[PDB]
């Protein structure tokens, strides 16, 4: 049987991309899914999830329809438009201006958009949530890291960029030293700085400081101030040792770094996505105003996250506390509610004109998000663009959000089987839902303030543990994985999951039966389905190499290890490909972490 | 098939308290050899520190003679006011100018061998070496491993409540503040740990190294000059290490915390000497002696040596059974390795070449005295809380009054009493103690495959460290020059230790990356101890001989069997949750030499050996 | 507990050089006994026989250049030196030995075991016999041009180019006319004597070399040949030219394939102990097979023409006449050693049958078996390195010597050697019968490993399986007289004696090579291609799976069909 509905044609022909039906289901999945994917699809000339699949898709749209009253709209088609592309000097222009180090250090940060040294910029604070407040945490550098040469890479590399520069005469050996000086540096922000696992214990991060020594006001350089907060006394006093002669290589660094930046200033995607990334709601607001449909949006999900909450949550005095929070959650869909036109104007209003164009567009980021401070604190607004994909819970305003941007390529489509949409929104929705009651979310509540939600926290840390044991007994092909730096999201996903099956269960459970053979693989229920559409979300190869580079530094997981990992961790989906015990994807014996 | 002699029935009697035929022989490995001695025991080198110690005890039963002596009738017999004074050398926890809280740690550290916010041990310099010089470093903290990140696992918390509690029996009486500053003699702890540097970083001492003189810190910092007094005139000038400078920089509600956890720790580690109360919250001569056995090394041990054995008779054999290991290690060179090259061969090589010995005794210690010169000026009056502090006072004053004068390379470094080898690629030597010429790990008249296993394996097990990815540092003579590239090559072959270990678990694990040098050594040292054997053996023909108790056994496989017999130590549970975890040691570090595989008869497939990857062959 | 004796740890690293620890020794058996020898060697076809063929040429020149004073001797030594560098068609067999057309060679009439009756067979082509004709391979077919158009400008004009296309279309419609071999397994039909009169220039043809009867072993072939008939020269000349395209080896080689005596004599007498330690092995098997109607076999072996070693007419009157017909002096020599070679076998036509004769040299490697007159011949050369030499494990002697010995022997009663009395004459024994379609069907079950087929060679297959699985029940009983010679070899501690045997059988057998003589092999010989062998043949005997107790449902033990015998 099958709804030979056209739609749904569509839907199986992106279902058909990858199913690889020649290895059994029962046996391994991961390979049942996105086999075929990693096949057909060559290495496009790293990573090619079906994430930046839709990416593509998404930022192209974008830019169909950008090309053609019309204010924001038409100042972000004038920026891209300038884009089908000598101006070093513009450079050399901005480092003469310049060359009181911090101010000046901070100046440079802040026209630029490159964060060095401290990278702060401000929100809400935890503990008394009115008051915006400001930060100051270890940077974030560009190897994530002991064994490496890796290192002598980045060496050759700097050197190579600074060499490119003396193309430019407006001394051919000396930096050949002035290398080596910036990369002692990174050894020692690095091997002072925090590594990840440990940046849990919010309980830490917190301590204030207001108007520790070697300081000049340097918040000048970013433009009675609150208690700036410094999320690393451990880092931010490492400065402090680390300080008229250190101009000379410390001044060396901040130019090396900030030209490497961006060395090299159909690829109008590139510069596309940079916009996306800087101008957020501006292109967002491109992309809805540009699709316009809400009701296929404004519901199913709000249809669909409402269920799964529901469900999940409802699967001592803490099942109703979270609850209470978990009801309370704020809950953004699609996109904000600033969107006719003017005021989306009105904040953004801070461009206009006729790598100029890129410096107008990084300092007015950097002071964008940063502009709240003057104002009073919010509960209400995004972390990031509405045109990305993904999905983030910043429970600093314990905030759910969805990107309209996804609900388009393989996580939603409005005329699709229930599955589908289950599985793609539907999860990374409970994939968020639950992400917040992580040791990540679990410190906060109902605020964003801290007591703890939660004892029930062994409970707790029995799930997390014997988690770590099983992927770390569970490596991918290409060598194995972490725990802790791991289980940060997968314990999420791991959860978020059961939470969608369960309302795809009891959702089909209030609506007869519908189960409709899908016009393809006709050979299903839909539950079938909805495991192969879950599985397929997550279909992506990778660079063997950057399979280990990203093995490491990604927070979550290589795509096959989850895929076929957290499937492993389910009595539901065993049943539903009716399988044997003892089997490659059974614990009987090397048993479930059932999570919940 | 043997023979009928006395010495191999003791020999072959041990045998027969390991081990266990019923279970199958390849199926763990660890159990084929230990069964037994888990079965009874409730461990083996405990087992044989026991014995030496008795033994010192009977020496004992009778002028470093006499001080050892003394310090152990103290020790044996024997309230708070008088050290009530020396906390009130601060002014304590409840209810002021900005003091320079080293000169407070300077002091406790020089009189009691305290270490807090530095371990500061002084030697032979990295890369200049002529001379001496200072280490000053993070602590090595209390609680066992930095695990201030992640679990919540910290009932030290209680451990310390009541362990405070002394207060308000000793001269009070308010528990609200008591409290409150217990979580936070923790939440500094914390404080600490995350940003001391976890061992994973501490390989390469390339960048511990960093020469600085209060001059430089004077510009680093706020108080080293001032503190150093606490350590015969100084050589503030001569060069000095902060190893790791990262100190984070760092008021009442906070400045006093320090005040406080400082001497939570005193007291908590001094406890003894308070009321009998307190010392609740922690056998008689062991404990005892084996203080001593840290704290004045040589005297225990000039006991020990010119006591009860013929030095003369077990250091001539030793001299040529070590050499007869060391050398083969050397035969394990470029010709038999495979990561290394040509003239990174002929370096290390020869670091091995001009590599030096020394066992049981010092060069001294045998006109007989100047051993009492050198432990010399310990007080002695029997004219036990003074006894202590004050042997103590010296332990450390004996290991700086080093400091001043110039360096050696024959630096005995600990009792030798201590069953254990040790070798200090600071400088470069290979000490072994008399105390390991001597049961399990040896004796005189015993099959050589014992004899390998024992004082040959731990010979071995040790002089690895010359060139693990630490050994490499530090060149022949005691410097930094990178001895060898080929390092790619050794990483990537370690990286399969790594996994090895990383997924074989004893409790229900141990994760494998962090360990990962004395892993090697493990390899490398028996690995050698073998291929000796093999060729010693050969260059006769004839010891085979099997064994009286059991004739089951091959002169070959009694050797892996003494080796993973060493490591029988029933590790109980608690123990084992809080080097590496024993059984694992024995299981794996045997699958990687397939020489055994094939020389104990079983077929190959099985949990002990694996296929074409057979093994991470890294020597 | 094992041996140090060092004449067994010279015999052990062979073994091992071979043996293959890192797979499992249950599964693809073959595999681990050899992955080995496959993996170590470097690059036609070559293999453990080869290997000791070799090894025995090499020692065989060594004694030559060695002492150089027999006359016999001295031939095969300047030869040695020298090498470093109708009627028309009998005509031609006569001068070269090269055959078209016909073969033809004599023995022992097949009626009674006196006179020699002239056996004409169908000849055999330098490619394989039916691999031409099959709507099928399109191999080489030029070649022929191609190395005919090479010599031919070397002797300077384009005929060439139909006279190949002629020529080879001659040989198609030859090679069809042939026999498969899927039927030269049957003598009740080859055997049809004709006299020198029915023949309607074949008394010419002859009489290029009589009144006797004459046997033609193909009448259809035979029949086909009086259709077919001037330009056939060429394709003989063809032929002739084609016989002819370290040199230390093929040199050798050629002597031995054609001084088939003196070789043999210049190297067992280059001993007496050899032939007595070999005696013992053949009475032990015979007997063990037989120990299972059963009385005419029974006599057959008991009457079988044992012959250990090499001739007994083999002080130096006899080497030297039998060969006397020789006279060489100083690379025509091969020319002339061709035409002394195939003249003393056909010069025995005359002389009355005899029981002793010697088939071929006493210098290669295979036990060759002539159910013709009756007899074994393991010569000499075999009983050496890796099959068997003098102070070995019996485990080894029994699995080489003996082996090759009962692989042979057996041959008496397989597809052929029923249908031959002792005398070498004719005339339940269909239960055997079904025997055939079983271990034809359940071996044609399994393939080879590149075609993936084996209904020809039951010959061959039968006759191991029998031969060894008896062999080691021998061995089995001979140490039941002692049970000690259990000294497990040194430099492998991991199997047993039963174990060993079997390690060596297998290693007898192993062999790393090109594909596609792989699969000309498969079609162009009587054997199990070797993988498939060993395999096979123990996927059969029990006493193997039982030494390795290879539990069941591995790929080695399906006793639920339990495995046939003979």
């Amino acid at each position: 049987n099958a709804n030979r509905s056209k739609e749904w044609k569509n839907a199986a022909n992106t279902l058909l991309f990858g199913l690889d039906e020649s290895v059994d289901p029962c046996e391994d999945f991961y390979g049942f899914t996105c086999n075929k994917f990693i096949e057909r699809i060559d290495l496009d000339e790293g990573r090619f999830t079906t994430f930046s699949q839709a990416q593509l898709e998404v930022n192209s749209d974008i830019v169909k329809a950008l090309e053609k009253f019309s204010q924001t709209e038409r100042i972000t088609k004038a920026a891209f438009q300038s884009c089908v592309e000598a101006s070093v000097n513009e450079l050399l222009q901005y480092i003469s201006e310049r060359f009181e180090l911090y101010r000046e250090m901070g100046r440079i940060e802040q026209q630029r958009a490159l964060p060095t040294f401290m990278y702060t910029w401000v929100n809400v604070d935890h503990k008394n949530v009115s008051r915006n407040s400001y930060y100051i945490s270890q940077p974030t550098l560009p190897m994530p890291r002991q064994f490496a040469p890796e290192l002598d890479a980045r060496t050759k590399a700097i050197e190579n960029v600074m060499k490119a520069f003396a193309s430019d005469i407006l001394y051919d050996k000396m930096i050949k030293t002035a290398a080596r000086e910036v990369t002692q540096i990174e050894q020692k922000i690095a091997m002072a700085s925090w590594p990840d696992d440990e940046l849990r214990n919010h309980e830490q991060q917190y301590n204030p400081y207001e108007l520790n020594i070697r300081f000049g006001k340097y918040i000048a350089g970013l433009m009675f101030i609150g208690d700036v907060i410094v999320t690393n006394p451990a880092y931010m006093g490492f400065l402090n040792t680390l300080f008229q002669m250190n101009q000379y290589p410390f001044v060396n660094y901040i130019i090396v770094h900030m030209l490497f930046e961006d060395a090299e200033h159909d690829a109008r995607m590139k510069c596309v996505d940079t916009i996306t990334t800087y101008m957020p709601y501006g292109t967002g607001y491109v992309y809805v105003n540009s699709r316009e449909d809400r009701d296929q949006v404004v519901e199913d999900v709000k249809q669909q996250t409402e269920l799964i909450m529901k469900t999940f949550l409802k699967k001592g005095e803490s099942y109703r506390r979270a609850e209470k929070k978990i009801n309370e959650m704020h809950r953004n869909y699609g996109w904000p509610k600033k969107l006719d036109d003017y005021y989306s104007i009105l904040e953004a209003y801070n461009n206009k004109t006729d790598t100029i164009l890129n410096i107008l567009r990084r300092g007015y980021e950097n002071r964008e998000s940063f502009r709240r401070k003057n104002e009073t604190a919010d509960r209400t607004n995004f972390l990031e663009s509405p045109a990305s994909v993904n999905a983030w819970y910043a429970p600093e305003l314990n905030s759910l959000t969805l990107p309209f941007g996804i609900l388009t390529s393989p996580h939603y489509d409005l005329q699709f089987p229930k599955a589908f949409n289950f599985a793609g929104s539907g999860t990374v929705g409970g994939h968020e839902l639950v992400h917040g009651f992580d040791d990540e979310g679990v410190q906060f509540d109902y605020d964003g303030s801290l007591a703890d939600c939660s004892k029930g926290k062994n409970g707790f840390k029995d799930m997390a543990q014997c988690v770590v044991t099983q992927y770390n007994a569970q490596c991918c092909p290409a060598h194995c994985a972490n725990g802790a730096h791991t289980q940060g999201e997968n314990i999420a996903d791991l959860g978020g999951l059961q939470a969608s099956y369960n309302a795809y269960k009891e959702y089909i459970k209030m609506k007869g039966a519908e189960e409709m053979r899908l016009p393809g693989l006709e050979k299903f229920t839909p539950n079938q389905i909805f495991w192969i559409s879950y599985g397929y979300s997550w279909c992506a190869k990778e660079t063997q190499s950057s399979l280990v580079k990203r093995l490491l530094t990604n927070p979550h997981s290589p795509n096959s290890c989850r895929v076929n990992q957290v499937l492993q961790d389910i009595p539901s989906f065993a049943k539903d490909f009716q399988c044997a015990l003892g089997q490659k994807m059974y614990p009987p014996a090397e048993q479930r972490c059932k999570v919940w």
